[PDB]
């Protein structure tokens, strides 16, 4: 229950490397917390994990193509 | 990508259905739904793995169904959540 909330999930981020090709907040918009290793990060709601983001890629996007039948994803749609 | 299969190999339905040559005649569940549900046997007793989510599952009792155990222990699995 922790990670339901938006900002909680933010908070996650601590740590989030700077090499990194998306930020906390969109992540944190799109379901997904830091997990503590690498740029991997995971959904509150489905636990999808998702990691070695490239640029260009967008959260949402990922988030909906890997993990579709996810509630989060599916109300977002 | 930003997911990436535990066993790329068994990537493939007809791979995985292949790794059940050897499957114990006590096994109830056939080769074709655990396939189907992304499982591969390990070649140890009655234990199958997914080729997605790495997860394995083994001590099958009647009534079990592949995909029904493979998304109560692994909820979050891509191929559970992709199918
Ligand atoms: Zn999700
Ligand atoms: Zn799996």
């Amino acid at each position: 229950p922790a990670m339901y909330s938006e900002e909680a999930r933010l908070k996650s981020f601590q740590n989030w490397p700077d090499y990194a090709h998306l930020t906390p907040r969109e992540l944190a918009s799109a379901g997904l917390y830091y997990t503590g290793i690498g740029d991997q990060v995971q959904c509150f709601a489905c636990g999808g994990k998702l990691k070695n983001w490239e640029p260009g890629d967008r959260a949402w996007s990922e988030h909906r193509r890997h993990f579709p039948n996810c509630f989060f994803v599916l109300g977002r749609n």
